[PDB]
Parts: structure tokens; sequence; C-alpha cells
């Protein structure tokens, strides 16, 4: 069932990377599923979906997106105001959730661009990851201007006391503090690892991937080749979780 | 690899954001549906990406199909030659998206989106080693009809191969009279596709080549494996569909 949301604020965080915050009558979701958006455009409904950022819980409602130039809908969230109404699907949908993970004893989320959204959600819930000795976040981007929740992320590290380990990817520069290159190139070499002091290993951990489909392409293949690891199901296990942003 | 050094003929802008590139370069002969790799030293690299053959094998003007990719690292240095720039490129082609692994079948369907159409103008430019198939169908895909760059060879293939070559064109963003609307996935489940050609796409009759767009790739392989029960084909486990994602 849609619903009418309000609009209560857009902040742009680059020319093309914005969070919309909306006020709208959904239902509880699960920390890391996704509703659609949606507008009347051209006398059509055109929807998508989108990952909460927020927590379960917080009413305001957050998104994280990106300006796709030539997109049918993403423009137009971009151009939204406070006050102008979006609709929202009330019922969250998704598997992206901590209870469909299994036991081990790091959990990686690995995430590129605007797909971080999923694991903030769970990440600032803050619940039922005492199962888990350690947490790993990559954000993966473009350029360090991109990283646009690193305070939260650095904010949630603290809070997390040494549990939560985060780690910046940034791919078409160099920076103090960010690793640099692509998930994968930075797997096979140890480089994440090293960075971050743990071992991604069938032994040791469950990966989930968020984004890009290359990226959780090439990820998946590279682990499975090289990690022997395997697509998780919920009715046939595996070491790695993921949601293609498109 | 072995690089030597190609000498830019000609740029020549289809679109605005489309071209085709068109080389000398001393390589050796390869096999239709092939690509080689182009170069240019920037960026304190040397920068380099495939790049499939338009040309036939035996064509002296090596020709690649490229669109600009605006943030892109290489796409747009390349958009930028001018005759007589140097451009590296690798002697010896590669890629197994060619004629002698697809298995029998009574129809090779060819699918390509956007600039990926290269590898089947090569091989049915080439003309050769297609008797076994009985009917040959390509499928260009595209966000709009002003993006159908090599229309009229397309045009002139379909006469040569006097009808055992079926075109269709699909224009996504757009309604245009000639052209399919949609995607191929879409348009496949519907069988807008099979009825605008007069031929099933099914494991009795066919073996579908995929090449370009990833997620299209992607998405049509799953759709044909729920819907018609194909298989994606190694050389050492046959199946029915042959993929090359361009990325
Ligand atoms: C479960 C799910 C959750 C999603 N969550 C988010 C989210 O939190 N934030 C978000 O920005 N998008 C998210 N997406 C993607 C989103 O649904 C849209 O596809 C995106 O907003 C583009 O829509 P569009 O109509 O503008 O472009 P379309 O014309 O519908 O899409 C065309 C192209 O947009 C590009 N694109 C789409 N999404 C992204 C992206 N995230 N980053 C970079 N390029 C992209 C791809 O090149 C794609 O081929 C999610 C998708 C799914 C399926
Ligand atoms: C076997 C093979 C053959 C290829 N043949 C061709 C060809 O004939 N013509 C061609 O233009 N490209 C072709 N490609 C893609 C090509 O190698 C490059 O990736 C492309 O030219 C962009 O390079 P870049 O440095 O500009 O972009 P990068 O910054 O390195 O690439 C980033 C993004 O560019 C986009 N992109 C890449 N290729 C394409 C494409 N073809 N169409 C749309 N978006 C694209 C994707 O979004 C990709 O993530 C081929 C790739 C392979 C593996
Ligand atoms: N200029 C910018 O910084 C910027 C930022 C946001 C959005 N945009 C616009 O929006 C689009 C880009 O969105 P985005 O940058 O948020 O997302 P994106 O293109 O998915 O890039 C996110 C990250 O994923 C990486 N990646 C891509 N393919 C991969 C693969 N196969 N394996 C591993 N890693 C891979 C990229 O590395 P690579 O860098 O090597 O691709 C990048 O670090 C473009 O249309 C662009 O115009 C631009
Ligand atoms: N002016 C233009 O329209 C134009 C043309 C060429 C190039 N460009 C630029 O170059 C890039 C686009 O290049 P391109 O148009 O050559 O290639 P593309 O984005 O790969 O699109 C080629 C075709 O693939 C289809 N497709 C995409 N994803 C699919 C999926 N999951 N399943 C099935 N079909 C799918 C597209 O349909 P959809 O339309 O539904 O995505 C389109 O018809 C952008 O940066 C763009 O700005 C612009
Ligand atoms: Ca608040
Ligand atoms: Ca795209
Ligand atoms: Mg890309």
């Amino acid at each position: 069932d849609w619903v009418s949301g309000k609009v209560t604020k857009v902040e742009y965080w680059t020319d093309a990377l914005f969070s919309l915050y909306v006020r709208a009558p959904v239902h509880p979701f699960t920390a890391g599923q996704f509703t659609k958006l949606g507008l009347e455009i051209d006398g059509e409904r055109v929807q998508r979906a989108y990952s909460y950022v927020n927590a379960p819980g917080n009413p305001d409602l957050e998104f994280y997106l990106v300006t796709v130039p030539e997109g049918k809908l993403s423009p137009r969230l971009a151009s939204l105001k406070p006050g102008d109404e979006v609709l929202v699907v009330s019922e969250a949908a998704g598997f992206f959730v901590l209870e469909e993970v299994p036991d081990c004893d790091t959990l990686w989320m690995l995430a590129t661009g605007t797909a971080l959204g999923p694991y903030l959600s769970i990440l600032q819930e803050g619940k039922d990851l005492e199962r888990f000795n350690n947490l790993v976040l990559v954000h993966a981007v473009r350029y360090a201007a991109d990283l646009s929740y690193l305070p939260l992320m650095r904010e949630l590290e603290q809070r997390y006391a040494g549990k939560l380990r985060i780690q910046t990817v940034v791919s078409r520069e160099t920076v103090e503090g960010s690793l640099t290159g692509r998930v994968p190139f930075l797997i096979e070499t140890g480089a994440l690892e090293e960075a971050v002091g743990l071992p991604m290993t069938t032994d040791t951990s469950h990966v989930m991937l968020c984004g890009n489909p290359q990226m959780v392409r090439d990820t998946q293949q590279l682990l499975k080749e090289t990690r022997q690891m395997t697509k998780h199901l919920r009715r046939r296990p595996g070491h790695m979780t993921a949601e293609h942003y498109w």
C-alpha cells in the first residue's frame, strides 16, 4: 500500500550525492530493509527501491541517493524540496538483515557508493550484534569527497568501542587514511585484511555485499575462486550475502 | 602482450557520445568476434582497455565502435584522437566470442547492447563458416533511435544474406517505427521479439550470444534459464548461451 510522504529536507553532500529525509506513515521495518519511493512523472507513476539509512523507529526516514544524470526518477527526487509530496510503500521488503546472517567470528559489510544505507541502519540500531565478535564496515567510493557518511561512521566506530572496524576505499585518487583501488584487488593482495587487521576466510567470516552489481559479481567471483566461499541462500547457507542496486 | 604502435586514420562521430575509431597497425590476423586492447600513455600509466574489432579480419582499417564514458579514463581520450595520432595496440587478439566456439543450432541469435555490436559485425561482414546455421538473427538494443549507428551496414548485410539474416533493432527510451520498444528480457518474455523476427528462442532451436551491458547479459541469462530452461555455455560443458560482458 502506497502512502503519502512529506519531504522534510534534501541535503546535498556533493553535486551528485544527496540524502532525502521524509515523514510518512510506514510500518515498522527491520534494519537493512528497503522500501519504494514514487513520483508522478508526465502522468505516470514511477517507482524505485531505496534502502532505509535510519534505524527502525527513527521517524525521520532517510535515503542516501546519487543523481543518475539520464535516469527517470533519481533526478526528480533530487529536485524535491521541503514540503513536497513523495509516495512511500508502507511495508518494507528485503532479506539483507541481521537475522538472515549465519553465525561467524567476523561480519564484513562491503558497500559501494550510496549502498551504505542498510549497514548504517543496522549499526545505528545497534541490536543483535552480540553473537559477532568483530564487525567491519568498508565504504568504497570514487573520490574521498564521496564519503558522505564518514562522520557517522567515525561516531559509530567510537560507540562500538573496538568491536566495529571501519575502512574507507577510494578508487580514483590516493588519500591518507584510505585504501586505493577496487575491493577485489584489495582482498586478493591482502591489503584490505592487513589494513583492517582481520582475515576474510570461510573459517572466520560472513561477507555482505551491497551496491554496484559489477562489484558484487566480481567480489563473489574472487572470493569463490581464491577463498572457496559460496553464495548464501536461506535454504542453502553460504558465506556471501548480496544485494544488487541495479 | 606485444604492443605495437598504431596510427589513427580517422575518428568519426555518429552522435555527441558515439564514435568509431579507425586505426592502421601491424596486428596479427584475428578471428572475427575477437578483441584487442588499445592503450594511451596518460595519467601516469599506460591506460589500456579491451575493444572489439568491428572490421572483418583482413580489412586493414581496424575499426572500433566506442561510447564516450563521461568520467571514463580512456574512452574520452580515445574520443579526442585525430588523424595521425599514435595509439598503442596489442598485436595478438584474444577472446572466445567467435563462431568456432558456437554449438550447432538451427538459429544463432546475436544480441548486443550499445557499442557491443562489433563482434557480430566482424563475424557477419566476414560472412564465412555460417553455413551450418539455418537462420541468423541480429538484435541491436539502444536507448534512442539516433544511437543505431551501424543501421546502414545492418541493412546492407540483411540484403546480402538474402533472407538468412534477420535484423531487429530495439530502442528502450522512445517509440520509433521500425524498432521494438523496451528491454530485451521483457521482449523475450512477452514473445514480442520472436513474433517480430518470426523464429522461436528455445533450447530445441537456438543458441544465444549476448554481448555488452553486463546487467542485460545477466538478466537475459536469468530469464532464459528460468523460463526457457537454458544454461550457460562452456566449451567443456556445452550450453545454450554464450556471453561477453563489456564491464
Ligand atoms: C533494493 C534496492 C535498494 C536500492 N537502494 C538505493 C539507495 O539507497 N540509494 C540509491 O541511490 N539507489 C538505490 N537503489 C537504486 C535505485 O532503485 C535506482 O535504480 C536509482 O535511484 C536510479 O533510478 P533512476 O530511475 O534515476 O534510473 P534508472 O533509469 O531506473 O536506472 C539506470 C541506471 O542508474 C544507475 N544507478 C542506479 N542506482 C545507482 C546507484 N545507487 N549508484 C549508482 N548508479 C546507480 C545504473 O547505471 C542503472 O543502470 C536501490 C535499488 C534496489 C533494487
Ligand atoms: C572484451 C571487451 C570488449 C569491449 N569492447 C568494447 C567496444 O567495442 N567498445 C566500447 O566502447 N567499449 C568496449 N568495451 C569496454 C571498454 O573496454 C571500456 O571499459 C570502456 O571504453 C570505458 O573505459 P574508460 O577508461 O573510459 O572507463 P572506466 O573509467 O575504466 O570504466 C567505468 C565505467 O564505464 C562504463 N562503460 C564501460 N564500457 C562501456 C560501454 N561499452 N558502454 C557503456 N558504458 C560502458 C561502465 O559504467 C564502467 O563501470 C569492451 C570491454 C571488454 C572487456
Ligand atoms: N564523480 C564522482 O565522484 C561521482 C560520485 C557519485 C556519483 N557520480 C555519478 O554517478 C555515477 C557513479 O556513481 P557512484 O560513483 O556513486 O557509484 P559507482 O560507479 O558504482 O562507483 C562506486 C565504486 O565502485 C567501484 N566499482 C565499480 N565497478 C567495480 C567492479 N567491477 N569491481 C569493484 N569495484 C567496482 C568504483 O571503482 P571505479 O572508480 O574503479 O569505477 C567505485 O569505487 C556516474 O554516473 C557519475 O557521473 C559521480
Ligand atoms: N543520449 C543518450 O541516450 C546516450 C546514448 C549513448 C550513450 N550515452 C551515454 O553513455 C552511457 C550509456 O551508454 P549506452 O546507451 O551505449 O549503453 P547502456 O546504458 O548499456 O544501454 C544500452 C541498452 O541496454 C539496455 N539495458 C540496460 N540495462 C539493462 C538490463 N538490466 N536488462 C536489459 N537491458 C538493459 C538499456 O535499456 P534502458 O534504456 O532501459 O537502460 C539500453 O537499451 C551513459 O553515460 C550515457 O549518458 C548517452
Ligand atoms: Ca529527528
Ligand atoms: Ca547504467
Ligand atoms: Mg559504471
